[PDB]
């Protein structure tokens, strides 16, 4: 016997985003339980909250008359997959928790983001870094931030020493032919995530790709998501689950998909400290306050 329950919020975040806008599913079957979130991201879902909401809504009256299309909406997709893994017990409870920090115990991972103003002020700050820990290694963002030029002025300010502790630089050109040529000339390692989102990507062996950035709010279902994963793999790059600033429930549900599908790879997940609360979830050693189901506003 068959129910479900949505639920919307907004959370407040630390004059771009000030709170973050969103949707849980719990779908319920007998006496098993399974959530999702369903958060689009602005600038970066193609669907809008509303339309999700919209799409999450009909797609679950569906699921209570028995027939099991998913949608292919990125946003929903995912969060209806992750509440309907948890229904069958296969998204198992162990997590990975451990952090690449942002800004600007193990192996020494840490994460920078690029391309935000000038080239030279991201290098520098690239360097200074690895500079200081020697046994640090980077993970860099630009999503498609630069021109050939500032490719090559950023790189400027990196140590060619240092750069193998560079684990990859996302996405650092407007086009993949120049993120390649960065790659070569810089011997610096690339990574691909917007691209991974464009139609028709293929996983192909590239000289100086290393790594896959795979973001599953903005990619479909857990489905596919391990479909990506798995292809990645099969290559020998790195296949990174990362964070579209899902709240905490989808957060830790981000964190397990790592530990499970990426069980050696620090998920991209410190995105929490943006925001003023935790809901439903707790994320492990976060002093955040914690909003319980029962302050949620339901839908269904």
């Amino acid at each position: 016997m068959r129910s479900a329950q949505v639920y919307r919020w907004q959370i407040p975040m630390d004059r771009r985003l000030k709170t973050r806008d969103g949707l849980y599913v719990c779908l319920r079957e007998g006496e098993r339980e399974g959530w999702g979130e369903i958060s689009p991201l602005p600038g970066f879902s193609q669907e809008t909250w509303e339309e999700a909401q919209s799409v999450l809504l009909a797609w679950v009256n569906n699921w209570l008359a028995g027939d099991c299309e998913l949608p292919q909406m990125p946003s929903v997709a995912f969060g209806v997959s992750c509440a309907l893994a948890e229904l069958t017990d296969t998204l198992p409870q162990a997590a990975n928790y451990r952090a690449a920090p942002l800004c600007n115990p193990g192996e020494k991972v840490a994460k920078v983001k690029v391309g935000l103003y000038e080239a030279v002020r991201d290098g520098m700050v690239v360097n200074l870094l690895l500079e200081a820990i020697p046994d640090l290694h980077l993970r860099l963002d630009a999503n498609r931030a630069w021109t050939p030029l500032k490719g090559q002025q950023f790189a400027k300010y990196v140590n060619p020493d240092y750069r193998d502790r560079i684990a990859f630089l996302a996405e650092p050109c407007k086009t993949r032919d120049d993120s390649r040529a960065f790659a070569r000339e810089t011997g610096i390692a690339i990574a691909w995530d917007e691209s991974l989102r464009e139609p028709d990507f293929a996983f192909v062996a590239e000289e100086g790709v290393r790594a896959v950035v795979i973001k599953p709010t903005l990619t479909g279902s857990l489905e596919k998501v391990r479909e990506q994963v798995q292809a990645a793999h099969a290559l020998g790059l790195t296949a990174v689950i990362s964070s579209s600033i899902e709240s905490s429930l989808g957060l830790t549900q981000l964190a397990r998909i790592a530990a499970w599908l990426t069980p050696d790879t620090i998920p991209g997940l410190d995105t929490l400290d943006l925001m003023q609360a935790q809901q439903v979830r707790r994320w492990p050693g976060s002093t955040l306050p914690v909003v319980e189901v029962d302050a949620l506003e339901r839908l269904l």
